[PDB]
């Protein structure tokens, strides 16, 4: 029911239910299951396994009454954040907010002074696909009837928005910002808000050297020993215990 | 919950949630709301208002315990029938079947001996869009996780399949066969199975002269005075009371 709803939402968001093909820049269920393409029209690129991970983490924080809001840093068309809001709706949770943090202009051009690994990737060149306006994201929330007071937006570059984001505590921090600098700025500003029992999800860890660098360096610097658990061929997560 | 699920299902089936454009043979919400286009990819052409009518009728027969199975005669990609099965699932109804009746080859070519109104329309020429195989319909049910024992298929021309269909009683009869002959063959064979309290839905009444002819003639012949109620700019329905 809530369970039928969330099951269907995952299938709709990833576009498996309507066999949404990969972006011009075929549909293969095995590829979509692991989030290994960019859907032409669907609302998230993270795939079924990473959507299921969001569901499991958010349901666990609700079931264990771990305090805090939910956030995604790097949202594209908004589908992962739509799922977060839908899970709250399914469980009639009225006292948590979903924070939708993005430039709404794609990946920054890190320039000559960027982290070497970020410069080498030149991921801003992918902005023809990766830049999605806030108006489009809002419309996507409205399409699911989920644009309401429990959704809040943090538009701008993370280095500008996250230090002053008016978030008190976080139960789930989902990071999907593609660069060393984006990931570092997310962890430095938002990890201290994560409650004990809460989760940090790293979208692109195994196959993204600069993202792997940022996560490992932050964890080493702050002696975070909570183990990284895999999700699929790309993502990992951990639960904060201390 | 069941209600969140069914709300989302209607939006997914019609393709409003992902703004599915009209078939090559733009997306406009007002057009999709009234079922006035053929979606490029979505699973039904009947639109939001006609999907909502199915929901209301099926929920009413469940809530009033009107006996019988559910059937659609003319299914295209299967979306109206997927909704019927989903409503049963949402309410944990295990003792009704959804019957999916179609040629799976599009509209018949009525030939020189067809009803004059059917011959003039030459709707078989639209089969490039209207012919959808049973394999495709089955796959669509599977995409929603709704292909199970409570879905049954009646493949073939209605004149061949309906006289011997092993249906005992019907709580909802949804007719969407586009022709005088299709509509007449549906009513003659299946209306006698409709329980008191059950519903007959006519997809294409107001703007389809041959369909209007068949429904009105059948109702006049059998003295059916239960009033026709409108749905949108096209469909009507009635409830059997006697
Ligand atoms: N430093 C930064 N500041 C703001 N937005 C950033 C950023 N680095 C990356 N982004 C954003 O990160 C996103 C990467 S794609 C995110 C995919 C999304 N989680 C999904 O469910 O499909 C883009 O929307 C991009 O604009
Ligand atoms: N005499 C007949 N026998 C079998 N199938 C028929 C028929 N006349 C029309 N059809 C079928 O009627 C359908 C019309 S389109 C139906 C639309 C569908 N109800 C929806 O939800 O989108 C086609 O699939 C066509 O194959």
């Amino acid at each position: 029911d809530s369970s039928l709803y969330l099951d269907l939402m995952i299938k709709v968001l990833a576009g498996t239910v309507y066999e949404d093909p990969a972006h011009r820049e075929t549909y293969r269920e095995e590829v979509r299951n692991e989030g290994r393409d960019w859907p032409a029209n669907a609302h998230t690129m993270i795939g079924i396994k990473r959507l299921e991970n969001i569901r499991q983490c958010v349901e666990d924080v609700i079931g264990n009454n771990v305090p805090g809001d939910l956030v995604e840093t790097g949202v594209w068309r908004g589908g992962a954040c739509i799922l977060m809001r839908g899970i709250l709706r399914a469980h009639d949770v009225r006292d948590r907010t979903v924070w939708v943090a993005d430039s709404f202009q794609g990946i920054p051009d890190v320039g000559e002074d960027g982290y070497a690994g970020d410069r080498k990737m030149a991921l801003h060149r992918r902005n023809s696909v990766l830049a999605v306006s806030e108006e489009e994201v809002r419309r996507n929330f409205r399409n699911y009837d989920l644009l309401d007071e429990q959704v809040r937006f943090l538009p701008g570059w993370f280095k500008d928005t996250l230090p002053t984001a008016p978030i008190d505590t976080l139960a789930v921090l989902r990071m999907d910002g593609d660069l060393y600098e984006s990931t570092w700025d997310t962890l430095t500003n938002l990890y201290p808000k994560v409650s004990v029992g809460g989760y940090v999800i790293v979208d692109d860890y195994m196959m993204c050297p600069p993202c792997k660098d940022a996560v490992d360096e932050y964890r080493a610097k702050f002696d975070i020993a909570d183990e990284l658990i895999t999700i699929d061929r790309d993502g990992v997560y951990w639960q904060r215990t201390r």
